[PDB]
């Protein structure tokens, strides 16, 4: 049970930099983001996914972090990420445990007659922090697939 439901995700400012290589390598290249805003978010962090290969894993995305600030740092800039209509699945635990959460999107879309539109994204509702790990059993991460409307 994945929670899956549509939402209506309002318009993000978001410090962002361009990552291109594995998803699970994101992890130790989004701190670069909170430390060009001094930490100061004001929504929870996520990866935007333009190019994915759910086989490898690997492809293009932008390392998202909510701010009002202007940050200053190496390759960091600023991005208004759009509104969505988006199918909202969460997932409790690991990341390595994620690829039935976008089988569950699928069919859900499937179902339901909806067109899912990449961009997606993963947001990280509890995850690691910059310097404390934490429990990865106990992660929760939200995935928001966009849909025509
Ligand atoms: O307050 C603070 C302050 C500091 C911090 C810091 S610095 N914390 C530490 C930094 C942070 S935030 N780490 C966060 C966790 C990260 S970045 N994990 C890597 C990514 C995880 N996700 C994976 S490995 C899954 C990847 N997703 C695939 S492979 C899609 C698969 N599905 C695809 S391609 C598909 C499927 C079906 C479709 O129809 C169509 C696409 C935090 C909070
Ligand atoms: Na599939
Ligand atoms: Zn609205
Ligand atoms: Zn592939």
């Amino acid at each position: 049970n994945y929670e899956i439901e549509v939402k209506d995700v309002e318009p993000i400012r978001v410090a962002f930099m361009h990552y291109k290589g594995p998803a699970a390598g994101a992890s130790k290249v989004m701190p670069n983001v909170f430390k060009s805003i001094q930490g100061k978010a004001n929504g929870a962090p996520f990866i935007c996914y333009y190019v994915m290969d759910q086989q490898t894993m690997t492809g293009e995305m932008d390392l998202c972090v909510p701010t009002a600030e202007n940050p200053v740092g190496n390759g960091i800039a600023v991005k208004d990420m759009p509104r969505i209509k988006a199918i909202s699945a969460t997932h409790i635990g690991p990341y390595e445990t994620m690829q039935p959460v976008y089988e569950a999107i699928e069919s859900y879309a499937r179902e339901k007659n909806l067109i899912l539109q990449p961009p997606f994204r993963e947001v990280f509702i509890k995850g690691p922090g910059m310097i404390l790990k934490g429990n990865p059993n106990k992660y929760i991460t939200e995935v928001l697939f966009p849909i025509k409307e």
